């Protein structure tokens, strides 16, 4: 049922309904000769929408809004990104141009300016140290410490069990650690221990890449990160 990356042109934009009033969204790149997929969240928060990450660059970005305004129906009226790569940040301009209010920790505000990626206009308070967590309407955000990135947020939705891990929780089919430039390897186990302790009961969880399942992604992710640290 889930989208592939073979099934979206780049450029396109799926949605995909997880439970009541919960979608990811899912885009599409190429890099280095392979074409790669990203998703993000939407969360209904009451008759608005709260999107949880771009859909990875500008073009896609635009699609995902038109996508939303078509298969939804509700203003975008808040977006929260949840590290600071382009995947997370890049379209943050489309989405300011739309009136979409654009959000991310300072931590992530700080290391988007450092990259020159997009920043989001408006920060968000609460979530400098690991294990911080702060209510975002209709999510808990949760800062479990530094794992694909220094920045890291994830992004849990209580209403429906489902909890969105970013780039910091890989997907099952993923064997390596994925893009690592900016990671902790050291401390990513530590981290997803942080996430496992705090979201026991989570019936979803979305990877910022690839295909959702539950909560063996978290143990998939430590698996997979260890063997990348004993390379
Ligand atoms: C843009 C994302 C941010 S997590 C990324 O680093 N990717 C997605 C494609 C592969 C890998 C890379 O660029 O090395
Ligand atoms: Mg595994
Ligand atoms: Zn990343
Ligand atoms: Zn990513």
């Amino acid at each position: 049922e889930y989208p592939t990356v073979s099934e979206i042109p780049v450029g396109e934009v799926r949605l995909y309904q997880i439970a009541d009033g919960v979608w990811s969204h899912i885009a599409t790149q190429s890099f280095d000769g392979a074409v790669y997929p990203s998703n993000g969240l939407i969360v209904r928060d009451g008759d608005e929408l709260l999107l949880i990450d771009t859909a990875w660059g500008a073009k896609n970005t635009a699609a995902l809004l038109a996508e939303i305004e078509k298969q939804i129906g509700l203003p975008v009226t808040r977006a929260v990104s949840t590290h600071f790569h382009d995947d997370r940040v890049g379209g943050v301009d489309v989405l300011r141009a739309a009136g979409v209010a654009t959000y991310a920790s300072p931590s992530t505000r700080r290391l988007a300016e450092v990259e020159g990626n997009e920043i989001p206009t408006h920060s968000l308070e609460g979530l400098s140290s690991s294990g911080d967590a702060v209510r975002f309407g209709p999510v808990e955000l949760f800062y479990p410490g530094a794992a694909h990135s220094t920045d890291n947020l994830v992004v849990y939705v209580p209403s429906a069990s489902v909890l969105y891990g970013g780039c910091a929780i890989h997907e099952l089919s993923r064997t390596s650690a994925g893009n690592v430039a900016d990671a902790d390897l050291a401390e990513w186990p530590t981290s997803i221990e942080r996430i496992q302790q705090r979201y026991p009961e989570a019936q979803f969880v979305i990877p910022g890449h690839g295909l959702p399942g539950g909560l063996d992604l978290l143990k998939h992710t430590t698996n997979v990160v260890k063997a990348h640290t004993n390379r």
